[PDB]
């Protein structure tokens, strides 16, 4: 029955419509992890998307390794994100903080020390840093010091959010982080209470989202989840075993909205046969579910016809169309992206994609 164009709610934030822009890491902070004036023009050129994801947001030096990403543990990146949500409410946008924890995808040269994950693991290729692409490093496996602090910084890093002005926050659970390191048995040969059996493969996710809502109210948090599909080394052998319960988990917790990530097997970014678990997830988790990769405007269209999805997170098409609601609703053809400029420091390939 939903249209992309009606409006949804997630929690309190009332959105226009069901064009979510999904998480979009750009690199256009400075080294010190503190957002820059150009993206308050970047975030407020796409307004007109129901709901904004941002980029992912460092919660901590520690498990911030992309270079020229930001932060948000520091009042200084508090102080510099203010007037780009601003920039967003004041065209009548909704903007949610994504909240990371890269684990062992980080370069020691950049956080200043190891890569922390769930076991002592090594990502396969190569990793992006301030002096180009280097190896992966092996992680350590944290101890229960290291969760009490690393729950510290999500608690923080959720204050901060709301502090900053954001709607709310959606945890980046997804994509071989260290949420997704813990929660797949690809990446987690744990041996204590957060390793073998699902439930305890689910601990730390429970843990991270407890902590966070207890800071700013469920109502606000949100989750990604990419069940399904190798990313960046992380894989789980039967992924309806633990994905399924934590979406569960999730619902009975109050989360307020859940995105997932899922590569089909002709996907584009990425692609997998492991099979999608939307379909199974819908039916446990009963609030607002986005899902997201691959979407045209008709598989969308289609997707909320159905009833399989309640909004669609649109992540490419948001870097190169920032008014895709609108060039949606008048049958405007999408301009391309260019992939060399998406990490890169420079407004080219940015700010300079016309609206319609
Ligand atoms: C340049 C770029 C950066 C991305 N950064 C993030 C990110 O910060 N957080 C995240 O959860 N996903 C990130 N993703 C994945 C996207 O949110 C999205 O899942 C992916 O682009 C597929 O959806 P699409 O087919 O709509 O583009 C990134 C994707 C791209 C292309």
């Amino acid at each position: 029955m939903p249209t992309l164009f009606d409006p949804i709610d997630f929690g309190p934030i009332h959105a226009k419509n069901r064009i979510v822009m999904s998480p979009l890491t750009r690199g256009r902070a400075d080294k010190e992890a503190v957002p820059a004036p150009i993206m308050a023009e970047y975030y407020a050129q796409r307004a007109s998307a129901g709901l904004i994801i941002t980029e992912a947001t460092g919660i901590s030096r520690e498990g911030l390794g992309w270079p020229f990403a930001p932060g948000i543990w520091s009042d200084a990146q508090v102080e510099a994100w203010k007037p780009i949500v601003a920039g967003v409410h004041a065209k009548g946008g909704k903007i949610v903080c994504q909240l990371w924890h890269m684990g062992r995808m980080v370069h020691s040269s950049v956080t200043g020390t190891q890569p922390v994950s769930s076991s002592a693991t090594t990502a396969p290729g190569e990793v992006h840093t301030y002096e180009g692409k280097k190896p992966f490093e092996q992680a350590r496996a944290i101890d229960a010091a290291d969760i009490s602090r690393i729950l510290n910084d999500y608690e923080n890093a959720a204050r901060n959010a709301i502090r900053a002005g954001f709607d709310g926050v959606q945890i980046h659970a997804a994509n071989g982080y260290l949420i997704d390191e813990f929660l797949r048995n690809g990446t987690n040969h744990r041996t204590d209470e957060y390793g073998g059996v699902p439930e305890n493969r689910i601990r730390f996710l429970k843990e991270v989202t407890e902590r966070v809502i207890a800071a700013i109210g469920a109502d606000r948090t949100g989750v990604r989840l990419s069940p399904n599909g190798d990313t960046q080394g992380c894989i789980d052998s039967a992924p309806e075993t633990v994905f399924v319960p934590a979406a569960k988990l999730l619902q009975d917790l109050g989360v307020a909205w859940l995105e997932l990530r899922e590569p089909g097997p002709n996907g584009t970014f990425g692609k997998t046969d492991q099979p999608k678990l939307s379909p199974q997830i819908r039916k446990v988790f009963l609030r607002p579910l986005v899902l997201n990769q691959d979407y045209t405007f008709e598989a969308a269209q289609t997707a909320l016809a159905e009833g399989k999805a309640d909004a669609i997170a649109f992540g490419r098409k948001f870097i190169s169309n920032p008014d895709l609601p609108e060039r949606f609703a008048r049958g405007i053809a999408l301009q391309p992206d260019d992939m060399k400029t998406w990490y890169s420091q420079g407004p080219e390939g940015y700010t300079d994609y016309p609206s319609a």
